[PDB]
């Protein structure tokens, strides 16, 4: 089997992407944030505290003929941005882009933190990291990918995120029309439950490439590119008037600037992030200070190749017995 679904930016900045997901019988379609940095499929639901729901579409298990309470199971998750959610668990039929899994754990939120409530466009998350990170207790549950894997034509999914445009998540096949040149594959460590890999270095603009190992994670659920402070300082030093602002919480730059590109290495290959991808617009409405898309990972404890980086590539998440990542230009 295969599946193919379009993923759509939630706003004009590409702060996140949503993908429609069918849950239950008859189908209830929710728009989920596919997150290769976590391993829980959780939804706004009929159980969510009413004051914490503001415009989201909810899953109502009582209206699904295939929903079953997973008795005694609970979940609770905290993300890198400080957000959180928790609740109880159903199993139900879940389809993505025509690919169906029966018996998928659908984590129903009883509580969500304010950032979730305030984002009306995201109805929940679909985690695509390794199932070792799944938070269900006392019986850990599998991701949608892990449950689909054995049925897929190939044990892979791909992320093809757009810049200010829709893109695609495919399951079970590699669309050879969706990228240019060849795909470079690189090793993955699953020791922390992430798609963790090592970039071979970077360049700023037209500058020379710096060969240096940068360990980090491929994380579709993180907006920005978080890299070591040395690398980030070297990038922003090329932008007149850029500075790190402790009050704003990262590097800002004059909205009048033209940003340089940023290149990262994948083995001997290179992915170029155009400068425009690094502009996250005014820090507050009408400001002439703009927020940067490359930020320091210092204090986060891991480097994160978030959407800023991944949207410059066609990315293969290879879930074979030994997982690997692949990157191609597009």
């Amino acid at each position: 089997s295969t599946g193919s679904a379009t993923t759509t930016p939630i706003d004009s900045l590409d702060d996140a992407y949503i993908t429609p997901v069918q849950i239950g019988t008859p189908a209830q379609t929710l728009n989920l944030d596919f997150d290769t940095g976590s391993s829980d499929l959780w939804v706004f639901s009929s159980e969510t505290t009413a004051s914490e729901v503001d415009g989201q579409t909810i899953y109502t298990p009582s209206k699904s003929t295939t929903a079953k309470l997973l008795s005694g199971a609970t979940w609770s998750i905290s993300y890198g941005d400080g957000s959180s959610s928790s609740g109880d668990v159903y199993t139900d039929t879940v389809s993505v882009g025509g690919l169906t899994v029966t018996g998928q754990a659908v984590e129903s939120a009883k509580k969500v933190s304010s950032s979730f409530t305030e984002d009306s466009t995201i109805d929940g998350l679909l985690g695509l990291a390794f199932s070792t990170l799944n938070t269900v207790s006392p019986t850990q549950q599998k991701t949608f990918f892990d449950n689909a894997k054995a049925s897929l034509d190939s044990p892979v999914f791909t992320a093809d995120l757009g810049y200010h445009a829709p893109g695609t998540y495919n399951f079970g096949f590699i669309d050879t029309t969706a990228y240019t040149g060849s795909i470079t594959y690189t090793a993955v460590s699953t020791k922390q439950g992430f798609w963790e890999w090592t970039s071979t270095g970077y360049a700023v603009g037209s500058g020379t490439f710096k060969s240096t190992s940068i360990d980090g994670i491929a994380d579709t659920g993180t907006t920005l590119l978080y890299l070591p402070a040395t690398v980030v300082s070297a990038y922003w030093a090329q932008v007149s008037g850029a500075k790190s602002s402790s009050s704003v919480g990262g590097y800002v730059f004059p909205c009048s600037a033209t940003l340089p590109s940023f290149t990262f290495g994948v083995g001997s290959a290179r992915i170029v992030i155009p400068g425009d991808y690094i502009d996250f617009g005014p820090i507050s409405t009408g400001s002439s200070s703009c927020f940067g898309g490359i930020q320091s990972s210092a204090g986060i404890g891991i480097n994160i190749f978030g959407d800023v980086a991944l949207k410059a590539a066609f990315v293969v998440f290879n879930g074979a017995t030994t997982p690997t990542l692949g990157f191609a230009s597009k």
